[PDB]
């Protein structure tokens, strides 16, 4: 028995060591990460998971590789909704037209508590119900005893939120989600650094970093970068820039290869805080631009091009964005495509595409009334600040719109109007203390050979549609004429109602597709990046490639997340090390316990 | 034009580019780096090189693989003269066999700074020609300019010193090394982390570290570890434990391996916990223990005194030593040997040179030590010291006129097992040994053992296999065969001590060749003795090494060795490697800290 003994030694041997293993080891625990997107259309939750590690002596912290979207949630009422109701009733309707009194509207702060409130619980059931159907038993117990981080970023719906109504409006929503229901378990928390407005630039930083993150170009391990004989650390590969079309705004953002004018401020992303001194630095461009998005430009291009007299004669605004046909009620209002071919014009004020730009231009608003410069922005885009609501969004004299199919006239339209206009844009102080007044301007003072990555759901329909008709190739670098040539010719298309309702008909029996209230107007889109592509071209420094992605794809071939400023917003956060141990885990939860 | 203009542009742009990197990059700097050894024999500077490297808003550091020593300096006093020649002049000639009332010495606190003053004169002459000798001028005004640290560390000479002697000589230690010379423009510095007596067990600890960062075992780097799927940092390869025969004491050192069975009596160091390593380093647990009276001097006068005073061994006033060879013969003396021109042996009668006098100086009733602990003075009468007895009859070997050589090895490894490795009682002044678990070397593979290889070192230690090795005795890859070991030994000890006209010479016993006797192999046979000993402890563990290696040296990237074996480098490592309390008392405080 001196053999089999001899085992039974080495087994009680090995349950002390095993354990003394267990003492000495890293932990592994998941923690849940909550994004709650606050954006121009919509407020909505994106529920994310990370994998923590324990070391004894070393404390917890974040594997930012492991960072991963479980689910973006239901579209809930926006901010600006929110405020705008808060104000329809306690500063009276029509608020928009008439002289208010911003001092008497504190009175009403526990009103607007309420307000906010009924959106809070219906982003806190869909947090909990995705929460409760994606993690099992096991899962549950880690992701509730480590306490759940909310961030909940404002972009540009609130962006040019007049008065002190938006910052009221943040510390209101801070106490909602540091006082979640006990009921659920989920240990919700945040502070002022999570939750808050982030600035134009902010969102374009942060959406450089998702992207640079989950294609594995930004890292600080020998992976994805290398020191040098100096001792300074490089990224192994290009870190890529990224042009982002959403809603309301437009970001254009990349990394500088340099010696740039005075005028023009760049990021240092290790200065900057933006990420921790352990990760390549880079000095990035970053500016983004209100009234670029999908939504703003419509409502702002349809305003400036029929009140131009070579538009407009008797009546008919001729739209050259828009295909022969094609017939729309002139004004600015959300298009719905029936099935029966016509296009309803919704009139409800608050659908109106022009109504944020025609409420933040008004004489009530003491960014216009103080300022002339503002004002002459306004008038420049022919809203008159000095009228009622009604009438700054009226499109004058003008009863129907019609599309003309002719793409150069539109490019030749989206670049005076969109592009490079004679004034900047309103709302746009932040570009222009950056130093660029337009996107013209920004391939002029500052360009470089990193590569572009366009992303949008807009930007990749209008690429992807002249892939679909095989009018552009399926490997589509970016080239100019190309573009110009395709969209032509998809741009000439006639609307035919047929008894299937209407059609895009293509010419030269290029084949067809069915008209719809996303696509109705994606020439104006595609005008906007063949403008944007001859920007870049004109430019010193030209990118080394230019990439339309939809997404970018994990280590298991799936992806991830989705690109935009979430990831970003989350390692700009969970990278600083001992700051994030001592605000998610010191403090924690726990810092509410009242 | 343009082609042409656009180059001239580049030059312009490229201009800036140089000054951007200059004004980003980390820039590269020599600094001098001193270990002042204060050892048994004698107190000697040590003189490093090392590269230090400034980052934009993360400080300076050394590169830790760019130390390199550039000098071991002389021989000078060691700091136990230094205190018993103020003894003898403060309270008196023999003092050694009085009672002291060391309240009174207060008194000479300024004269105790006058002789330490001497020996620190001496010592920043030896340093300042080193370092002016080896360095060019652009690197003069770089380690001038960055402030040279001192590390002046005492070890087995004055670790038994009795009283509170020792610790007021290291304030005023502390205080000469930080006033030098204004004229050499050398800015050296210490501060009381730096400067101070060092434990047996740290001693050891510093060899080990030494070894495993020369020999590449050590790093925190991929290259010499790896990071696991748990978050734990392992060394890439296995750390050797080492085997130090200083002049004193003898270290044993060894890292402990997987899943070892330690009795609660037995006190293993963790290198992170005790702050030996920083956390960013590979965890190990280290058995680090220090023998005195097991070193090259202190040994020959503890087996001398022991096996003379061994009726065995003592007849006729003639002291048969069986670690003599035939045909040598010396005054019945532990007192220090030199072999003449003309063959005979001469025992210096100088109490000074004596390998005696620091246990007979330990061993007496009029140290607290001793007249207050039973067992202290067990241990010093079981090695035929009798504590009450003065200093010249302590030292004595009692009706013995008469050493003589009797080169039998076996009886040699018998006697140095009974009387050094193995003794009924501990060697005296081995309290801390003891408080770690182990009373004696035999005890040490007793209770804790392990596979981790072993590097054997000493001057002693490495002559007793190079000569067997020489005479073609040995193989030339001896890997630690204890038969092999003692089969060579035992032939070679066995060798006939003949007269010749060029000088004395060791004739080995079967025509197999011949060498000179000096002052330096007269008595090798202890340590081959020793060494034979030690290895049938190893092999009595229950792990054994994976290896054993004799190394006079190790090997450097360029096939050169960059420093010794030895504490010196640890010593330097343990305080460098903690880079943010190494950059505040060696860049933020510096030099600038003694200012007037
Ligand atoms: N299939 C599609 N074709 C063209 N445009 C499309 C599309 N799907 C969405 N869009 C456009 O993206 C925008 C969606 O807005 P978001 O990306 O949510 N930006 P924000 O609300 O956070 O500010 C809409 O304005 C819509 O016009
Ligand atoms: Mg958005
Ligand atoms: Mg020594």
């Amino acid at each position: 028995v001196d053999a089999d003994t001899e085992k039974r030694i080495n087994v009680g041997k090995t349950h002390l060591q095993t354990l003394r293993n267990l003492e000495t080891r890293c932990h592994d625990s998941l923690q849940a990460l909550v994004v709650i997107d606050a954006g121009s259309s919509s407020t909505r939750t994106n529920v994310f998971l990370a994998k923590t590690r324990s070391c004894p002596n070393k404390g917890r912290s974040i594997d930012p590789d492991s960072i991963q979207l479980i689910r973006e949630g239901k579209r809930f009422t926006g901010l600006r909704v929110v405020l705008e109701e808060w104000l329809d009733t306690y500063a009276g309707k029509d608020w928009e037209s008439r002289p208010v009194d911003a001092r008497l509207l504190f009175q009403y702060v526990p009103q607007m508590h309420e307000g906010a409130k009924k959106l809070m619980q219906l982003l806190e059931e869909d947090t909990v119900a995705i929460l409760d159907s994606q993690l099992n038993e096991e899962q549950k117990v880690q992701v509730k005893a480590l306490g759940i981080p909310v961030m909940l970023c404002s972009t540009a719906g609130v962006r040019d939120f007049h008065e002190w109504y938006r910052d009221a409006l943040f510390v209101l929503l801070r106490h909602l989600i540091n006082n979640p229901s006990p009921a659920h378990g989920y240990k919700f928390f945040t502070n002022p650094f999570w939750t808050r407005p982030i600035t134009g630039a902010e969102e374009g930083l942060f959406a450089f970093i998702t992207l640079n993150h989950l294609s594995r170009r930004l890292g600080e391990d020998p992976a994805r970068s290398m020191i040098d004989e100096y001792g300074v650390k490089h990224s192994r590969n290009d870190l890529a820039g990224v042009v982002e079309v959403g809603g309301a705004s437009a970001q254009i953002v990349f990394p500088l290869q340099t010696v740039l004018p005075s005028s023009v401020r760049a990021v240092n992303l290790q200065r900057e805080r933006l990420l921790p001194e352990r990760y390549p630095s880079a000095d990035v461009v970053s500016v983004s631009f209100m009234q670029l998005g999908m939504a703003s430009s419509a409502g702002l291009f349809l305003k400036e091009l029929c009140s131009n007299d070579e538009f407009l004669q008797g009546g008919i605004c001729s739209n050259p964005c828009l295909f022969k046909g094609f017939q729309q009620s002139c004004s600015a209002g959300e298009v719905e495509v029936r099935p029966d071919g016509s296009a309803s014009v919704n009139e409800d004020v608050r659908k109106n595409r022009l109504k944020p730009l025609a409420t933040y231009c008004s004489v009530h608003n003491p960014e216009i009334s103080f300022k002339v410069t503002n004002e002459m922005q306004c008038r420049e885009n022919s809203i008159d600040p000095t009228k009622p609501l009604a009438e700054r969004m009226k499109i004058e004299n003008c009863s129907i719109i019609e599309g003309t199919g002719n793409f150069d006239k539109c490019v030749s339209q989206v670049e005076s109007i969109l592009v490079a206009p004679k004034l900047p844009l309103p709302a746009n102080i932040e570009a222009a203390s950056s130093g660029f007044e337009s996107v013209d301007q920004v391939f002029r003072f500052a360009s470089s050979t990193a590569p572009m990555f366009i992303t949008g759901r807009g930007m990749l329909a209008s690429i992807d549609t002249l892939k679909d008709h095989r009018l552009l190739r399926s490997d589509f670098s970016g080239d100019v004429e190309e573009l110009a040539e395709a969209a032509r010719e998809f741009c000439s298309s006639e609307v035919i109602i047929r008894t299937d309702g209407p059609v895009i008909q293509l010419p030269n029996a290029r084949g067809e597709q069915k008209l719809n209230s996303l696509n109705f107007d994606l020439c104006k889109t595609m005008a906007l990046t063949v403008s944007l592509l001859r920007h870049m071209a004109a430019g010193e420094n030209q990118p080394s490639f230019i990439k339309w992605e939809k997404s970018i794809a994990g280590p298991d071939g799936k992806p991830l997340a989705d690109l935009g400023w979430q990831v970003g917003v989350i390692l700009h956060h969970v990278l600083f090390t001992e700051e994030w141990g001592r605000t998610a885990y010191e403090a924690g939860y726990s810092h509410n316990l009242e």
